[PDB]
């Protein structure tokens, strides 16, 4: 269909949720990640359409720790990571799944997707799109109440030039949000490596979550898939797929 | 464990009791599965997930507003986003709360965790924030911003926490009070995003996390309905 063709034109390497979970769990099983000894953590957007990915991994690794917030940034931060690390089964490891997301419609249009019970779905990712509008308009001019969305604007500001010049800003936006996210994730992992001990590891899957209409499988574009030791050193890199 | 729970919180409900009671009441006000968006503000901690799953079985996939210690860190933008996802002519149901672990031995502030000899603190975030604000009291950047906000919101409770006979049973009550103030502010400020006959139903309280082979509990402190104007239409407490 139009939607699937659109998805694979923008991201030829995109996997279905089912393909992703099968691939990740199979690979990690060879490195001793099983259900009993793995704590799943996610950093995905607040938006309810991102839940299926959490459910799909949760079927394999159980109830997850949530690090995310608006646009999928790991707002739980250093304290959240340390808390999570203190929950890892003894002698076990963590698996962190993070990413931006974007909707694609029945017409193959990016930045929006039909939502249950609504005639108009609005923006997807709403947070990222609003932040994009704010930073690009500021550019083209060449308190916890709302603090998170403030941070999203802050982290997207370096991409303002990139966004304004983009052929399709709605495909470029989630790529930019992912790049901003992966930098923050790296920093948290570097700062929090003290919380992982001995042969404990952290496996990381990062990329772009693609939300399609409910009658269709969602997709995920993997950009990072690797394993880090307790010292913070990369031990395995599974990219490219 | 159960004795300890009812000792401190005599009105505690099991998760099952809670979901049955809430869904039964809201069905009388036209809340069903197709026309309700569920939103939660619960702690990041993986032990709070069962409550979301139990409500999720009734109302579907949920919007998350929460963060460390269960504070609605999604804030105004998060609420507005969520409101724009509500089924046409429908409503939202927001479930929020602090949480606390209680152990096999009936000790507050900790609960055995899957695969671990030692469970550590529960709520971890809240306990660490309580330590920081009490010690600072008794002395009469997104990287870690969220925990900074938890400390900020707990600071008014410093005296209460320092004078508590058991700070671990008192802490989730203070955190709930801090949360309910922020939730009310968000709902007041974001009232514009609810239109027409649309409503916001709110359930707030203290989530009690017990060992895995035991039902979790919830202490309801708030259960009410708000209209699109932000006025309270029903109070079930
Ligand atoms: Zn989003
Ligand atoms: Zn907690």
């Amino acid at each position: 269909n139009v939607t699937l063709t659109a998805v694979k034109k923008a991201f030829p390497d995109a996997l279905t949720n089912a393909e992703l979970v099968a691939m990740v769990s199979k690979r990690l099983s060879q490195f001793g990640y099983h259900k009993y000894n793995t704590l799943l953590a996610t950093s995905l957007c607040s938006d309810e359409v991102t839940r299926p990915l959490e459910q799909d991994f949760g079927e394999v690794y159980g109830k997850h720790f949530t690090m995310g917030g608006l646009a999928g940034f790991p707002f739980g931060g250093l304290t959240g990571f340390g808390a999570m690390a203190g929950h890892i089964p003894d002698g076990g490891s963590c698996l962190l799944i993070y990413g931006s997301h974007v909707g694609v419609s029945w017409e193959g249009k990016w930045g929006t997707v039909a939502r249950r019970g609504r005639e108009k779905g609005g923006a997807c990712c709403g947070s990222a799109v609003a932040a994009a509008q704010a930073v690009t308009q500021a550019y083209q001019a060449t308190d916890p109440l709302d603090a998170q969305q403030g941070y999203v604007r802050d982290m997207l500001r370096p991409y303002a030039a990139t966004l304004s010049e983009a052929e399709d800003v709605m495909v470029t936006l989630p790529v930019s949000v992912y790049d901003a996210q992966q930098k923050l994730v790296t920093r948290i992992l570097d700062e929090g490596s003290n919380h992982i001990d001995g042969d404990g590891q952290i496996a990381v899957v990062g990329g772009i979550q693609i939300n399609t209409p409910k009658e269709m499988s969602d997709f995920f574009v993997v950009r990072r898939f690797c394993i880090r030791d307790s010292s913070g050193n990369m031990v395995e890199n599974f990219m490219p797929l």
